[PDB]
């Protein structure tokens, strides 16, 4: 094993961001800003829509299969960015690296939600989980761009392949995927979970705060260049208290949303949210954002950890104990705002603006926050 | 004397708070006296409508009061204000049917209109200075603050230890002390412009929404307290001095702190906090859950009120001519207005549907109300 399998999701779930975050300061670097964008949303949308497919196939080959699958698919997403040197190549490195991701991801929650059955230890885990995607995502980017200024270039991918050899020998060691070992229990259709309130409210909520999360992420920069006229080197910086915040909040709020309340929790991390995102776009320099931006990430980590394990208790309330379709809806939820981000995003600024544009989505989480009060007690069959 | 003026208003001003909460647990409690039963939901839209007619009547009152302390002085309408205190004081002590407490609520809330209007015009007209006169406006101001405390405990605990109408009569013979020392005494912006922009409408609208939740809790509180958890009738004043204590520290606190942090985010954390507490009110199964909500709405409700009168203030004097009581004059609207619309559609709410909707409705209100507090950073 029960804790034997929480590594092998910490580090798969650890080298996929770290894929996801580290493509960032060297890509644009090596092509000389719609044209790019739209690369970085590559992993997202493809992502997206083999999400659907990869759910519903979980009740008969198992989640051994699909995490063998995210490992291999990681390999030559890696390999090829190593040597790309080309957009046809890069697009097409992407597209695995996100096909991988959304493999990797949706198996590794299955497996970990399986695997616990108590609701508090659950949670836990899911928390450490997070955890360690938050902390990939913090380790990604810097990472990257030491190697590109100091080493080389192709350095990291080798040394990410390395370590995502590594993953794979402990997946092979403890896991043991070489049978196909279907599920007894028949899991519910997708479609159906889409008729339940209560699965529909915890994937808005998560889909929102992360949509919060990924409108922030892309438009960031061009108005700090529009506004501050700051120095390059601490763009990056503004959005490290962001990581090191989600890092804290998903590893401390495990524990916390057993005792608190799921719904309260998830209620006062979208509020929080809500006011970051409303207090992010009256910062004059670059010291006025940590704030914020902490508060962002501490709320994100809030509805995260509160959301993730609310989906397995609905299920188990409501359905059967087949976890593959609620958690391939809440991957689906995480995703979409990282499609919608970069490629729509400086289309919006320059349509309407950014600070309206976080007036909408302050205003959008803060109105959807009442919303969940109906998690308190959904009635079973 | 500046003494005897200041010691008049404090003393009138904490007679109108303490005469408004110590009603809170001996109305519901008369009524049922007439667990138990729970026949109470055929009247609790009488008791929302009896609470709600000081706050309509005193709204009707508000524009009049002005023409006649103009006409005829400050201390001629005073005096009127002490004496019928005192008529309310002695009719809610003998009172034994429904209808008399009609009478005795609106008698409070025209005495009440008349004694806030000529103590603070007295009180402004003595002190002349420009300096003592926000020292005097504090105490006398903190003078409510003090009986909202001292209140409500009070009628819960007088009522079943010695009787009904001693609290009654204790507040009238603390009302007659001052007639005896009030016996021994001796222009521009009106209202209706002010309104007009929206800066102070938003203003107005979230001191009366943050208010709202607490105006909302009055009229329906005790009657589900004892239709829940059967706790004893003298747990219902004590009840409320996590709301009132709360307060007290969160507007002392929150008036030391929030021109650091800003105005409008305090008021939009009031709001929200406000909005959680009432909506996490009606899950307590006792009398030890609601001390945690109940700390929680004061608490925000003291961060609304601090951090949004100041802003009342500079709006106000940003754009038009203000006076000593502009804020104050806008302000009481806030308080009518929430006072007088709160328990009338509270009952008609926890009638037509269950009594946590409500709370659900208000905290749904006030989350919503929140994000528009945005609009009064920076005004032009
Ligand atoms: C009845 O007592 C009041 O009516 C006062 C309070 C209303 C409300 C309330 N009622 C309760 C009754 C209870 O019994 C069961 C228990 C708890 C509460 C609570 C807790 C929460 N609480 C807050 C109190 C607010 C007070 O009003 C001001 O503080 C004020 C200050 C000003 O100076 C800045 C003004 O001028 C600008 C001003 O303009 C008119 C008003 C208000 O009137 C004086």
């Amino acid at each position: 094993s029960r804790q034997l399998v929480l590594v092998v999701v910490f580090v798969a779930l650890l080298l996929d961001n770290m894929l996801f975050t580290v493509v960032v300061p060297i890509v644009p670097t090596f092509l000389y800003i719609t044209r790019v964008g739209v690369l970085f949303a590559s992993k997202a949308v493809m992502q997206l829509l083999v999400n659907p497919f990869v759910g519903p196939l979980t009740n008969r080959i198992g989640y051994h299969i699909p995490m063998f699958a995210g490992f291999v698919i990681m390999f030559l997403s890696t390999v090829m960015f190593a040597f790309s040197g080309t957009y046809t190549l890069l697009f097409v490195a992407r597209t695995l690296q996100g096909i991988g991701s959304s493999f990797s991801s949706v198996a590794g929650l299955g497996m970990l939600a399986s695997v616990y059955t108590d609701d508090h230890e659950r949670g836990r885990a899911m928390g450490t989980a997070l955890g360690g995607l938050a902390l990939g995502l913090l380790v990604g980017a810097p990472f990257g761009s030491v190697m590109y200024e100091f080493v080389g270039k192709s350095a990291p991918f080798l040394i990410l392949a390395f370590l995502a050899l590594l993953d794979g020998a402990l997946q092979l060691c403890i896991l043991q995927p070489s049978k196909v070992s279907p599920e007894s229990a028949k899991g519910t259709p997708l479609f159906m979970l889409l008729k339940d309130p209560y699965i529909l409210v915890a994937a808005g909520s998560i889909c929102f705060a992360n949509m919060g999360v990924a409108i922030l992420e892309p438009t960031l920069p061009i108005w700090m260049m529009q506004t501050m006229c700051s120095p390059k080197w601490q763009l990056g910086l503004a959005f490290l208290p962001a990581s090191v915040s989600y890092l804290i909040g998903t590893n401390l709020f495990g524990v916390l949303a057993n005792k608190m309340g799921r719904w309260l929790c998830s209620l006062i991390g979208m509020l929080v949210v809500g006011t970051s995102l409303l207090c992010v776009p009256l910062a004059h320099n670059i010291f006025g954002l940590i704030g914020p931006n902490a508060g962002l990430g501490l709320a994100i980590g809030m509805v995260d950890s509160s959301m993730m394990p609310i989906m397995g208790h609905l299920v188990d309330l409501r359905h059967t104990s087949v976890y593959g379709s609620v958690y391939a809806i809440a991957d689906v939820a995480f995703c979409m705002g990282f499609a919608i981000g970069p490629s729509t995003g400086g289309a919006i600024v320059k349509a309407i603006g950014f600070p309206w544009l976080m007036v909408i989505t302050g205003v959008i989480n803060i109105v959807y926050a009442p919303l969940c009060y109906y998690l308190r007690s959904p009635p079973a069959k």
